[PDB]
């Protein structure tokens, strides 16, 4: 369901990933946001 969890991801999960990535930063991400790792400048960093 990961293809179409991406836009949920953004939409629904950008939600739980407040308080998610607040006690789980390492578990829910890998180094911020997805984006992060695979691009260098994004102004959604996780599009």
């Amino acid at each position: 369901k990961l293809l179409i969890t991406i836009h949920d991801r953004k939409e629904f999960a950008k939600f739980e990933e407040e308080r998610a990535r607040a006690k789980w930063d390492t578990a829910n991400n890998p180094l911020y946001k997805e984006a992060t790792s695979t691009f260098t400048n994004i102004t959604y960093r996780g599009t």
